[PDB]
């Protein structure tokens, strides 16, 4: 018993990790294969930051100007390539710690675990969801862009993730591992703000059931719902309607505790309009969003 | 910027585990040179779990009973023996991954990550930290016995916890890898009620410093304290007392942000009499307690 807010074991990602320096500038670079990726903003100077014009700045740029450093041993670079926002370095080298691994494109609502990378290093690992309107909340200071976010399937790595900037409201705004941002964000350093942070309702339910496995049953109530009611409250309180594939997906969750989704999106309801009153669920005073109904399966489960 | 929980990367590790079964048991074991640690209650039965004389239990085990598997490959058990209530299993062969290492005993209101673990694979990684009533709350199913928590400092492993038991309220008690559990656990099926479970208050100190870094500055006010004041609001509100040790820890913090640490206290008892209002602090609804004033550096300078 327990729920934590957990993180992918991160050793095989670890394995992935160089250092990218173009320049005077360094960041992180993820090896796998023959390939090195990384945020194409590695080949700007903070005055090229503001209107950067890449396929020029990077017409100055030839492959021994990008040094790519593994643990202490340099990677001899042989073609370099643009692919939307990140640049792919190839490298006479195939990683010999290359796990078994796939790029995947996530959806708002998915969670994944982040591998914080300086100049190369590993500094920790946490759980991020990919928000409604295309941020993610993590933890990354100048020189951890690069980092990457990943989600793993027994000894397949998913990359889903790479860093490539903060928001000036502290956010954080990256690609998928073919350079596409998440989100209408650029690389460049301007005016962008972000859309509203709305929860993500299928993820609180999901804890909330978690909450039930594991012992917090106080805000279990004696209502249900329908999906057009529930989603009236949802939207006053900035919620993502609900829908049947939301429902569907609880399907094994409501099995499991014989709560049914309705019900438990009646206790959410009443959690929505009533607050906590000073109370936690899970050791949290607010309703958690960043943990699927797979997650939360998995953990119950204790898949390895 | 941005603040999140971090735990250690595991690589280092997850490369440390393996699965033990003795009989029909199986748990996890730590692999460090040619010794496998795990908790003596490997060699139970269900039913010895109620009252065990392990030293007796013990005498019907031999080498050949003690099965360790790393990956998909049998170690071959050489010696064993019982320090407090971990078991060493000398094997022939030193683990090749075998970082560099220390073991230590840490004490209440330190936190370490943990690389919960089933069948000697690895599952997740959360961060905890060793509660003022020597519990951990923690993610733990059966077969997670003998994971292990630890703080890496650059390329050394400090293991600190090795988990053992779960007590009724859902809460986690285990070792040092020493074998001798925090606080007055014993590992029997038997009546174990946790003591108060205080919050540490030099870590939610810490904890408002990186809000102040990071932009939540909703909670700074125009109050100073005094130690035996703050105490005095500490003591009703099941707080661990203030020390001139933790004011002279909180030192560098209190430099970085130019906040005294006696105005901090006096937030932090505006927060305690006043509560939060509906507001969080770090995304957070209620004073966090597992950062250190170590962890905040760490994560706000970025230490790999
Ligand atoms: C994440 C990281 O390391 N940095 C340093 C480089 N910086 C370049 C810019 C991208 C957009 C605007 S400036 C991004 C943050
Ligand atoms: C943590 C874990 O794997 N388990 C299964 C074995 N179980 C034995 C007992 C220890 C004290 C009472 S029963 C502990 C939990």
């Amino acid at each position: 018993s327990g729920f934590r807010k957990m993180a992918f074991p991160s050793g095989k990602v670890e394995g992935c990790m160089v250092q990218v320096t173009c320049g005077t500038t360094t960041l992180n670079g993820l090896w796998l294969d023959d390939v090195v990726y990384c945020p194409r903003h590695v080949i700007c100077t903070s005055e090229d930051m503001l209107n950067p014009n890449y396929e020029d700045l990077l017409i100055r740029k030839s492959n021994h100007n990008f040094l790519v450093q593994a643990g202490n041993v340099q990677l001899r670079v042989i073609g370099h390539s643009m692919q939307n926002c990140v640049l792919k370095l190839k490298v006479d080298t195939a990683n010999p710690k290359t796990p078994k691994y796939k790029f995947v494109r996530i959806q708002p609502g998915q969670t994944f675990s982040v591998l914080a990378c300086y100049n190369g290093s590993p500094s920790g690992v946490y759980q991020c969801a990919m928000r409604p309107n295309f941020t993610i909340k993590g933890s990354f200071l100048n020189g951890s862009c690069g980092s990457v976010g990943f989600n793993i399937d027994y000894d397949c790595v998913s990359f889903c993730y790479m860093h490539h900037m903060e928001l000036p409201t502290g956010v954080h705004a990256g690609t998928d591992l073919e350079g596409n941002f998440y989100g209408p964000f650029v690389d460049r350093q301007t005016a962008q703000a972000a859309g509203t942070d709305t929860t993500i309702t299928v993820n609180v339910l999901a804890w909330l059931y978690a909450a039930v496995i594991n012992g917090d049953r106080w805000f279990l109530n004696r209502f249900t719902t329908t999906l057009n009611d529930f989603n009236l409250v949802a939207m006053k309180y900035n919620y993502e309607p609900l829908t049947q594939d939301h429902v569907d997906i609880l399907g094994p969750l409501s099995a499991q505790t014989g709560i049914a989704v309705l019900d438990m999106c009646a206790s959410l309801k009443e959690l929505l309009q009533n607050g906590m009153n000073g109370r936690t669920i899970l050791g949290s005073a607010l309703l958690e969003d960043e943990f699927t109904p797979f997650d939360v399966v998995r953990q119950c489960s204790g898949v390895t």
